[PDB]
């Protein structure tokens, strides 16, 4: 299933895919013959930073729905929640709402009240740091705080 | 610190990201970007069946390797891929392994008899690398025979692996 090319810097792995199928330090393509998930690294620090280690244990979670398609979204979450629980027991997790531009009050609001009650302080999901309301398609204070969240969490981890 | 954007497909994550950083399906499955603010790498999955494959068991489990040298450097790139190997061992003890060497277009034919003698002779049947499977010879720039041999390989031995 997955073709992994490694190698050093500059070795002409980028260069020999391409022509199989005929810079980024992790490069994720599907090449269809069966169909081989290509996984193309730049290096040896990229290959390691693969290590079932960092990849379960060192992540933080941005957990993304649709606020515009109401509170099913946030029921959509809990699937999520689980398998980022499966994933790492310690991995913090801030929820984000997209589409908040056309999204009405009764949804957020619902949105909000499920979130607060159903997922803030539940065992066994993963610790919601926080959750956040924005249009994802400008720049505005509410996606400026996330962005501060997320700074936050990462230096504090 | 690893970022990793999960949800389900159509949500804004990819839309999300590229706000935030401004400071076969229709998208990339798993795009891997670093976020310098501190740097952040960071992963944004497209869905569900993205996230699953990356769990250990197929990033360790299921894969198989292009190990790619530069033969215009010379003998002392085969030795380089030492390391690699050993690497590639530590995932799985069973990872298959196709060793290529590029850049043959500018390298001479006793580089290469070098290279050659070399992996034969201290990396192709070796407890504790994995399994070395085949070895190839190409200008990665071209279509030729030889990559054409190099594709065949990677469809039996992927074939093989399954
Ligand atoms: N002449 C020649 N140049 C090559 C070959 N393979 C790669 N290159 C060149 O090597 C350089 C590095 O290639 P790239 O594919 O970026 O290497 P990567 O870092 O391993 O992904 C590029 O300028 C390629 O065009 C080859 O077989 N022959
Ligand atoms: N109106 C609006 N559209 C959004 C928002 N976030 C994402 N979109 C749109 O949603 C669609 C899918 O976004 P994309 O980033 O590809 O979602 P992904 O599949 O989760 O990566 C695009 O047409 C985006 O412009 C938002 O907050 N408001
Ligand atoms: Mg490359
Ligand atoms: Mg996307």
């Amino acid at each position: 299933m997955k073709l992994m090319i490694v190698g050093n810097t500059g070795s002409g792995k980028t260069t020999l895919l391409q022509q199989l199928m005929k810079t980024v330090g992790i490069d994720v393509k599907d090449w269809p013959i069966l169909v081989l998930n290509v996984w193309d690294f730049a290096g040896r620090e990229e290959f390691y930073s693969t290590h079932p280690h960092f990849m379960t244990q060192r992540a933080l979670y941005l957990a993304v729905y649709d606020l515009s398609k109401g509170q099913a979204e946030v029921d959509a979450m809990k699937p999520w929640l689980f398998n980022i629980k499966a994933r790492a027991s310690s991995s913090p997790v801030i929820l984000v709402g997209t589409h908040l531009d056309v999204s009405d009050e009764k949804q957020r609001k619902a949105c909000m009240s499920k979130i607060t009650k159903e997922l803030l302080n539940k065992r066994g999901f993963p610790a919601i740091r926080d959750y956040h309301f924005v249009n994802a398609t400008e720049e505005s204070d509410a996606l400026a705080k996330l962005r501060k969240t997320i700074i936050n969490e990462s230096l504090n981890f």
